[PDB]
């Protein structure tokens, strides 16, 4: 009945749940629910794009589903409890305790190079690993995984320890923030320089989760004040990549939106101009507008719908 754990598609044209009883797939733009597949200690979860693979904690090792035979294709036992996990068409990464192993995808299902002692913050994506410093947790480690190996770089990001991190979908900048929610930053990752740099607010918050547009010009934010901010990272020019004339030549939210609220989230881009939130708790899906006037130059956001999660 009640909800367990809960992520994305690498698209966000999935959302996966366990309860539990069971592990569920939605369509996320418009919410019906794709498939239900009945599981014991379905805990942690993570799809595979669309493909039939799917992964999860039992609840203590890690189940490879194969939703066409319906069947563990293997399982891998796990030293410590799991706190993230990642797959990609050849690496499963997870965080356990207070290191990452990187097991290869499929084969033997092997584990490909040495544990990482890493200071509790990580994110995997298309072929890119960021995780804050085992020692000073402002700093971050982003490094590029490859078979054919050749088995990274280091960045200061922030003063105080880092919250959270993500990727956009290309994988060429990470955001950051840390447990001020305060300062907003943007990194490229092949070189860990900073970008840009965006103001939440004054005050202090811890930001529940933060999501870039298929775009990867603007950036979605939600601090537990409840307010969901949209940054414009890269307008059009900026983000096609065009020259741009005195760009030598001698920043805040371009909108934001207070929430209605009765404790933690998941923000999804369902197109160029719309997302979703989804509250746990609630089984609840809101779904926002990105609008624009383009007489002024001017963005607000209205909420469209609220549809509840069937279970």
């Amino acid at each position: 009945n009640p909800i367990v754990d809960y992520e994305f598609n690498q698209d966000q044209s999935c959302l996966i749940v366990s309860t539990p009883k069971s592990f569920d797939i939605y369509n996320v733009h418009p919410l019906k629910r794709i498939m239900s597949q009945e599981m014991p200690d379905a805990g942690t979860i993570r799809m595979l794009h669309r493909t039939n693979y799917i992964a999860f904690v039992s609840t203590e090792l890690l189940h490879i589903w194969d939703d066409v035979k319906k069947q563990d294709i293997t399982r891998v036992k796990l030293d410590a409890a799991v706190k993230d996990l990642f797959l990609s068409r050849e690496f499963i990464v997870v965080s356990q305790g207070d290191v990452i192993s990187i097991f290869k995808f499929g084969n033997p299902w092997n584990k490909i190079t040495e544990d990482i002692k890493f200071g509790g913050v990580c994110e995997f994506a298309n072929g890119l690993l960021v995780y804050s410093n085992e020692f000073n947790l402002g700093q971050i480690h982003v490094t590029r995984l490859q078979t054919d190996a050749e088995q990274g770089v280091l960045v200061k990001a922030h003063a105080n320890p880092v919250k959270m991190v993500r990727l956009n979908r290309k994988g060429d900048m990470v955001a950051t923030c840390s447990q001020d929610g305060t300062l907003i930053r943007v990194f490229q990752t092949d070189n860990g320089v900073l970008v840009r740099e965006f103001r939440r607010g004054l005050d202090r918050t811890s930001i529940i989760d933060m999501r870039w547009s298929p775009d990867g010009s603007k950036l979605a934010v939600v601090s537990d004040k409840w307010t969901l901010h949209v940054f414009e990272v890269f307008n059009d020019a900026e983000n096609k990549r065009h020259v741009l004339k005195d760009w030598i030549n001698i920043e805040w939210s371009i909108c934001n939106f207070k929430l209605k609220v009765s404790n933690d989230c998941k923000i999804a881009w369902i197109s160029d101009t719309g997302l979703v939130i989804v509250w746990p708790n609630r089984r609840l899906a809101d779904t926002f507008k990105l609008n624009y006037n383009d007489d002024e130059h001017v963005w607000w956001l209205q909420l469209n719908q609220r549809n509840e999660i069937p279970l």
